[PDB]
């Protein structure tokens, strides 16, 4: 698949993924980056008070996106 297809669906895994763990959030994607088969998207949470940044790594395996990695730092 394209350059583009595959960063919007690795985006929407992550982000589907974060929204799951956090329910009552609303969730915006700063930056999504490819290297090879893996996708990085960063995300960032701002709600009660607190700033939580997020980094979770997408893999594409054949033709399937699925989370590898998740992290997060919480601030403020």
């Amino acid at each position: 698949p394209s350059e583009e297809e595959e960063k919007r669906r690795a985006k929407q895994v992550a982000k589907e993924k974060i929204l799951e763990q956090n329910p009552s959030s609303k969730v915006q994607v700063r930056r999504v980056q490819k290297q090879g088969n893996t996708i990085r998207v960063e995300l960032e949470i701002t709600e009660n008070g607190k700033k939580t940044n997020i980094t979770v790594e997408v893999e594409k395996q054949g033709n399937t996106f699925t989370v590898k990695r998740i992290t997060e730092t919480v601030g403020s």
